[PDB]
């Protein structure tokens, strides 16, 4: 008599999560007929209620940690034999996967599904992560690109429940599926579909949670070996429903397998390996569609998620180099200690062509919460400066500019990264061709500035933001909150 949890994602009623509840009954149905006793339970979410530009956004990554905590607390508390998480299209559903890695009890992830023709039609965070989850064998094939309102998604939910019951009887564990090879498989797929830069953070967090080595260097290494195969929004032309119709993630994965990238011997939740699961998929995408390009006529010849390093980011940083015409700039620094201070200066006309705008103390501890910042890139585009200024931050930017936009600068300013030592007027070089992010001062003036730097006082001495800032690690570790505590 297995006791199986159903972690029902998106349990914050709003007109946007009607469908997710329809799948929970299907999962509970499939669990009972497969011989399990389901225990349904809900987890929080804040996507579509969060106000972009204010501090609500600082709670977004925080809610990823709260979701992981809830599932781990319930599943351990209820001594469950397995758990099925239904993640809706919310930016913090990677929290369920972090919990599965922590629990290491048999698990399967059911994506709530995509919407048909905004943020859940293109390859933003949720769709990138759900596809990544399928690429790692934690979701059934085709399941990550099904539409939410479609019947095959309900059928896939029941089937996931059945497979999970088999996985409990066979003890197929997350630690056996979420291997280094599965993560390498997920990075390749994320490059091949033009996925979100947020997936870098979430994949690092899952790997550092389960105990397999993964670093930003591995993203950059795989980036050069894997072309962008899919022409997908936001950067590209099609939406997830077109990708699904053209063969979905299995077709993408099979192209990567036959062309030497994918690890075919990695295991999936059904007990079959990747190569076995893809055995009947054609080696090339169908004719008559250009959603999925062929290996020899890709959308781009290498991946789009570049890692820049240098004295300004000794641990690394992430820049999407997709629609960037000139991927180099050297300019004078304009520095801000918050998103607000930066937006204020842009609107006041204080940023000119040629500037390198630095938004610091927005990192995991500095924010706290490493919030996504949309206002700075949008305001830069409105000022007509998109193609003539660079943007760097220890936080995250959403939206592009047609210029160089760099996030995840690590070490962050709060812990004394060199980004905290930038002074107004310093020259900064952002050079994608050199994969270089550099502060153009002497090594010894940098050390003399470092000797005078003093740690700031926390913005929030108490509350959950304080608890988060106290525990959270660097973004180059995925901003996990449970490592190196003792």
């Amino acid at each position: 008599k297995p006791i199986v949890g159903i972690a029902n994602g998106y349990s914050t009623i709003t007109p946007c999560n009607m469908g997710i509840n329809d799948l929970a009954l299907r999962a509970e149905a499939g669990l009972r007929t497969a011989g399990a006793m389901p225990q349904l339970f809900g987890t929080i979410t804040i996507s579509d209620g969060i106000s972009m530009g204010t501090e609500g956004m600082k709670y977004s990554l925080v809610s990823r940690e709260v979701i992981a905590d809830s599932i781990e607390t319930v599943c351990n508390g209820q001594r469950m034999d397995g758990v099925l998480a239904i993640g809706g299209c919310d930016k913090n559903m990677p929290g369920a996967m972090i919990a599965m890695a922590r629990l290491n009890i048999p698990s399967i992830f059911v994506y709530g599904g995509t919407i048909k023709p905004g943020s859940c039609g293109g390859m933003f965070t949720a769709n990138t992560m759900s596809s990544a989850f399928e690429a790692m064998g934690m979701s059934l094939p085709y399941s990550s690109t099904m539409a939410a309102v479609d019947g095959e998604k309900a059928d896939s939910t029941e089937e996931s429940a059945k497979v999970l019951v088999e996985a409990i009887k066979k003890q197929i564990l997350p630690s056996q599926i979420l291997t280094r090879k599965a993560f390498e498989n997920a990075i390749a797929v994320i490059m091949a579909v033009g996925g979100s830069t947020n997936a870098v953070l979430h994949l690092l967090a899952i790997a550092n949670t389960i105990g397999v080595p993964l670093s930003l260097d591995d993203f950059e290494t795989i980036r050069h070996k894997v072309p962008v195969l899919c022409d997908l929004k936001p950067s590209g032309k099609y939406v997830t429903t077109n990708l699904h119709a053209a063969g979905g993630i299995p077709q993408v994965m099979k192209i990567l397998l036959v062309n030497g990238i994918l690890h075919g011997d990695a295991l999936t939740i059904t007990g079959q390996t990747i190569a076995e699961v893809l055995a009947d998929i054609p080696d090339q995408p169908p004719a008559g569609q250009d959603v999925i390009h062929s290996w020899d006529d890709p959308v781009y010849q290498e991946g789009h998620l570049a890692v820049l390093k240098g004295n300004l980011a000794t641990e690394g940083s992430v820049a999407k180099i997709s629609g960037v015409k000139k991927p180099v700039i050297t300019g004078p620094a304009k520095v801000f200690e918050s998103e607000e201070d930066c937006l204020e200066a842009i609107l006041a006309g204080k940023i000119q062509a040629g500037d390198v705008v630095v938004v610091r103390y927005e990192g995991p501890k500095g924010g706290p919460g490493m919030r996504e910042m949309l206002a700075p890139t949008s305001a830069i585009i409105g000022a007509g400066l998109g193609d003539s200024v660079g943007l760097i931050t220890d936080g995250r930017f959403s939206g592009g500019t047609y210029g160089l936009v760099v996030g995840h600068v690590a070490p962050e300013a709060y812990v004394g990264g060199a980004i905290a030592l930038v002074q107004e007027g310093d020259q900064i070089t952002i050079d994608a061709g050199k994969r270089l992010l550099q502060l153009n001062i002497s090594e010894e003036e940098l050390a003399q500035r470092r000797a005078q730097w003093t740690p700031p006082q926390p913005r929030y001495p108490r509350g959950i933001l304080a608890k988060y800032a106290k525990l959270v690690s660097s973004s180059s570790l995925g901003a996990v909150t449970d490592i190196d505590l003792f």
